[PDB]
């Protein structure tokens, strides 16, 4: 339509990640009991750096904001600006400069109603993630006979969310229960701060196992790649420091999923030139193998000269090797298990499960 | 210190692009029969924060940053040595290159700065320069020592270790170096932890309650309750089952014992809160354990931040306090009731002076 949002509900959602901040303006409809129906994505604009990497001052937050909102085609809507794992990296008091700051920027202007501006949990996160995933599937309108499960492989966190009944034994903060569409749903969700692809490559990066032979380490030394020796470095960080597999392999042992899907950054990985993959789904032996043969195995003068447009190449042994560490050493998924990933060019993030479930933790 | 010391004596300007922050030193210096450095006086300095590699590399971003660092300096056309560390070194290659060429740029379009070298440097010479600005300023330099004297940088992204070492031909020839300083040799060994400085390693603790306060409020939405021993065993996960520092260290340091340890960055501002009780400007780790654990890992999280009110690292004392105690006795293998000396943190000492004795 012309303008949607004069015969549409239409918000504002963005998710401020450790990255980068995407816009994203949705309208929709309501269904008798007045939840979002034919959600449809009018506009969205993706920009970099992430929110808490910039200065907290007016002028730096101005600059901002304007590149985040100004050009957008729709505005004189509410907007829900939500951070991530980059914000929960820093303590309230330097996180409390930023929302001052950005709070002021909204009040100084007419063109968008802020609604709230706040970092949400991991787990909060976690279920936007499985809504938003399971609201593209069109899996929430009725009934499963199957399990699905979403891992959101972010920057600075990654998060899991499965099915699992409401447990006396878990903590409060690991489970959820929803009513949507008529149904009662009761999820598990985790995040695991710290474990997001940047935050992880910072404790690998002098590992020879994790990058191409020749590869120039920062200390001086020189890659010598191995996928499967890398996954193993990497899985000590998910077991031994975070204690991923004892937190999730017991529950999922006992509430199987059915259907895996991912979202963040493993869909560019899988995608990029480096990797081959049909049907947009892999599996964490067929990713662990490409990575070692593909990057870890070749020589990184050769294989960076042969690919010169993908500033993400030198990273893809380590991450198919802490991909594999995390899914099938830490969660517990068979190696040969299909991971269903979704398209980059979607864009898909976990903002339409706040237009989906505006409560917060 | 004369008025206009840069006219009287040589000068050099020598730039710590540390993860956290930026620091220019300039320093005035005589020479003795050799041409080495003696007398040398920092004349000025200044601190910046973010660090230089957080920024986004642009010319405009640059020249914002250079200028912030360097444009008030009472002297500017003088040799100029800028050295990144860890915050850079947590970057490919590709990508450092964008803000050389851009800081390379910028000293062409001036006509005072006189640069001679932009790089990052490895670990290896960081801890080179930690060991070289410590022993400087002890006066052990100048005659061959009745002692050993290890050093260690505890910084924001990495850490240093560095004590003497006769070369070993089975040990990697980057972990060790061996120089010729008023005119005696000396062999040290070397070693850097990328990823195991405070705020790095932080960010694989922010959900453990037993690394904060009672009742801090955790990101995850869980609170504080803390244990000073049990969240050093999580450290010390990092840094052994991980990172293998025990391995690493423990056993050159078992047959090259260090008489005196010496440590400069984050520790000094740690030891010295009023939360801690130390003299002398030294401590144990055995006591900044015990200390950290009764002062902040069993205290109310609502007490301490309003007692403190100032202190923006408060909240992680149970935490460094843990950690510094999982890196230094878990990982290097040092007593826990070893004296350990800090730089008292008011003489903000890094490297800087290493490089002028090095270059
Ligand atoms: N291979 C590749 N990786 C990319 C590309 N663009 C972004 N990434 C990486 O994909 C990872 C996941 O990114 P994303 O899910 O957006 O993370 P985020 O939402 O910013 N972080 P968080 O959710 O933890 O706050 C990040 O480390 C990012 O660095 C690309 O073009 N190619
Ligand atoms: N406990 C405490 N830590 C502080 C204070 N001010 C700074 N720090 C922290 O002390 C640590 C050491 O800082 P510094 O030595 O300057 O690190 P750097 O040189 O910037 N980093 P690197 O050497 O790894 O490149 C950092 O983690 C910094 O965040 C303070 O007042 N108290
Ligand atoms: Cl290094
Ligand atoms: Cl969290
Ligand atoms: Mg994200
Ligand atoms: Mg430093
Ligand atoms: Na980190």
């Amino acid at each position: 339509d012309t303008n949607p949002c004069e015969k549409h509900s239409c918000i504002a959602v963005i998710d401020a990640g450790s990255t980068g901040s995407r816009l994203h303006i949705y309208s929709y409809d309501t269904d008798d009991t007045n939840t979002p129906i034919h959600i449809e994505e009018i506009w969205n604009k993706k920009i970099k750096p992430g929110f808490a990497s910039i200065q907290p001052n007016s002028v730096t937050i101005d600059a901002y904001l304007t590149m985040l909102l100004a050009d957008a085609p729709i505005h004189n809507i509410p907007v829900y600006f939500y951070a991530t794992a980059g914000m929960r990296l820093l303590p309230q008091s330097q996180q409390k400069k930023y929302y001052d700051e950005l709070d002021y920027w909204f009040r100084q202007q007419s063109q968008w109603q802020l609604v709230e501006a706040k970092t949400i949990t991991g787990n909060d996160e976690a279920l936007f993630d499985w809504l938003a995933v399971n609201y593209k599937l069109d899996t929430l309108k009725s009934v499963q006979n199957k399990s699905v499960g979403v891992m959101d492989m972010g920057g600075a966190s990654v998060q899991i969310v499965f099915p699992m009944p409401k447990n006396a034994e878990i903590s409060k903060h690991n489970q959820v229960e929803l009513n949507i569409y008529g149904q009662n749903i009761n999820l598990y969700v985790h995040s695991f701060l710290g474990l997001g692809q940047t935050e992880m490559s910072h404790q690998f990066l002098n590992s020879p196992s994790c990058f191409a032979n020749d590869y120039p380490l920062p200390d001086g030394e020189s890659g010598q790649g191995n996928a499967p020796s890398c996954k193993e470095e990497v899985t000590s960080l998910m077991n031994s420091v975070h204690k991923v597999n004892q937190q999730i392999q017991p529950l999922l042992a006992l509430n199987p999923v059915n259907e895996w899907y991912s979202i963040g950054g493993i869909s560019n990985l899988a995608s990029s030139q480096l990797f081959h993959f049909e049907n947009s789904e892999l599996t964490n032996q067929s990713l662990l193998q490409q990575g070692d043969n593909q990057i870890c195995h070749q020589q990184w003068d050769i294989l960076n000269g042969q690919y010169p447009d993908d500033e993400y190449l030198y990273q893809y042994c380590l991450l198919s090797s802490y991909y594999y560490a995390l899914m099938v050493d830490g969660y517990g998924i068979n190696p040969n298990q299909t991971i269903h990933y979704i398209p980059p060019e979607q864009n898909l993030d976990w903002t339409i499960g706040v237009v989906l479930h505006r409560a917060l933790e």
